[PDB]
């Protein structure tokens, strides 16, 4: 009975899932921007198709407070299923903490095959006015590599 | 001509309308399916996929600068999900009167899977009641049941 | 060419040139298919269904119809004109019209009765949903042409 | 328990096992004829439909709609749930699910708009009236399990 | 109107790219340089989000009608959309390593205001177009707003 | 074929019309004289003068303008078009153009500036007053097809 | 800023009004008339207020800076400052009948807000300038704001 109730409940509104639907529409995008040029004779604009057929994914998740963070990678590989994708395209990656998160990235965004990276965390207390040590070195590490790589990474994290 | 197509058309109620289409005419392909095998509980949802889909959309004429945005708001919600723009037929009424009968007529061909009512409300000023909102309302209700097809309710009132 | 009987007519026209365009023959493909009906009257049979309450009124938009459809190109041989005494049996004169292959489109025009504003009347409320029922289950456009005074 | 979940599945379950009991043969008589549903969900099979706007207090409607029904005796694997987007086509997908012959109840969960309306509203109407003209005319129970928010 | 002040400044910084590329002057006084509000034969490059659209598609239509206004040519300009005000930075970086663009703009709309404290969100998009047009020697003109 | 710049192209046309026919012989008598402008176009020199705030909005009714024009039978060498920067001075703008005895008829295009409802503004206040001024003084047709976002 | 709007709309109503006066096209096509954004060779006039000098001295600053930067020179610039809101149609109407100029801008800040009923002072200063641009047929903008 508690393995029915877990599966009633939806997973269309948390994070995981508009964070894992902006990297669907980011590698096609990609495919565009360095394939041939338009035709002229009008404005040429480019957009992401939201089409999940081809394409391997990567998702990191942290291991604190499980109970909330297995509720956001559930509904992010929900997204890609749903979308067209296929779950033997997607590798998961757990890491003790959200310090070894862009590390983490890191290896993944390397490789060949991975197309985009998702990652997925929970933040330490966060509401207060005093600046955050850990909470900023971990925007520092995926903003870096992604401008470095050439590759999309998400920033799908929540604060309790 | 570039200004126009400048603006999105994301987040609109022609993009909602289209998109309920898409889970709803791909449900029904799995209910005509064979069963589960048992022993857990058998949980039906639509994939959000348009390859090999054929949708058809009606559009109300009058108050044309609404209508174009909400128009062209539910055909790039086909093409930027997997669909066809060669699978996609699109018909125009006069008015919101005629979007019950025209859209019978789209429903009874064996080639059309869902339907798209989009069109503009004239709201009344003072509040009284409508005699052509409702009809129009109960007239695409009735002909879901009928037809055993889906047809997304996506009008608005001005 | 203001009236509300102007605009009725215009309604009736194209839409029973659309109807044949579905019926016909489709598309090569190659390109998205999109459907319009033209204001081209030739060739085309109507039926017009008038009230009697405000005969004053009344006159005015029967005449503005029917000039609309001879305007357009449409033969005056080819309309049929009932007369009805109660804008609430209507659509049972409107639905012997269209019942018969002859008639193509059908066009209703009347005048309700104002009385209160804020609540809700059942004369007014069936005139329409009973036209609304006979176009969907006879395949066939049907006009609503009737004004509030 | 004190949500109108649980009381929309309790009402789905003895009005089956009342449809079951007129069936049956009559009986010889001298004493008058009164039927009564029991609340035994023992080779039930029923089927949920739910809307996925406003999820926040969705889940809890049909947290108490799956909690009831295996409390008095109903078993999980024939339970079948159908999620739709909105509730404007919850008796779309109704129509479907009540048409199975190996189904026997069908209840429909939903989340509308505030009821402050002003003389009426386009969507609320049409999804009751739905479900009440779909289940007389395949003499099937459906239950109107959506709340007003 | 920020898209308006955004698009112009990116027209004369062209100008002035180009003036250092050239050859220099003939000396006997003073060397200045100097950016022309002129925008014939310039390809720019216009980067926005998908976030509060009511406000985005009054930036993004100043945009363009600044280029027009001022000379320029709508065939020579490219659009690319973006899901949220995260991602502009590595989008830009695509499109700024092309031969064949200038200028490129960055439009997006903030969440939160000014009040509360850092913003993680707001610093990495700011300090990502910074880096780039050092890195890349091309201007980038930052025109987001804060709500 | 419905938007507020073909009612305001037609409006410019019969308006040109009618004037010719005051300043023309008068009848023979015998009966009442009654004044109306035909709507041919052909002979007839425009001027048109459009503003330049929502850019996307006034493409259109710029561009149904001369639709209804060249539709009516009016030559497209005998329009003239003009863009102004703000929707204010207008007027001033559309003083040049029905100064001279080349054009007849003068049709200004805007979109006001929607603030504060109940409240009384100046700017769309006199773009309003000076075009009407306008008229009486130059004994020429000007029409007001501004609209309102 | 909407000093640097109202310079930037007297600019090119200038060009609009010499290419009107100038000889018409020669057929065969559509006669458009537009007005570039080039202020060579014009001459202008400003006239501004004396009332939130915090506020004037700003709009008033964007001006001149406007002119200067689209091709405008500093030489063929007259400025006027007026005592109050109240007099700067009848101060304008002086100027604006000069031969020497070609645009007239007014710059002034209002008391009031909109929230109240109808202004009899806010009323006249916008009714001055509208009849005396069409009775002189000259340019002048009109760019106050409103406190």
């Amino acid at each position: 009975l508690e393995q029915a109730i877990e599966r009633a409940g939806t997973k269309h509104g948390n994070k995981g899932w508009e964070a894992a639907l902006s990297a669907i529409e980011m590698a096609n995008l990609f495919k565009s921007l360095r394939g041939t040029g338009g035709s002229g004779s009008s404005m040429e604009i480019y957009e992401g198709k939201l089409t999940a057929e081809g394409l391997r994914f990567g998702i990191v998740a942290s291991r604190f407070n499980h109970a909330l963070v297995d509720r956001l990678v559930e509904g992010a590989i929900d997204s890609i299923v749903r979308h067209g994708g296929r779950e033997e395209d997607i590798t998961l990656v757990r890491v003790p903490g959200s310090w070894e998160i862009p590390v983490a990235a890191g290896e993944l965004a390397r490789k060949e095959d991975i197309d985009a990276v998702i990652a997925i965390g929970v933040l330490i207390r966060g509401c207060t006015p005093h600046f955050d040590y850990i909470a900023s070195e971990v925007s520092k590490g995926l903003a870096n590599l992604s401008l470095e790589l050439r590759k999309p990474i998400t920033f799908g994290v929540i604060t309790a």
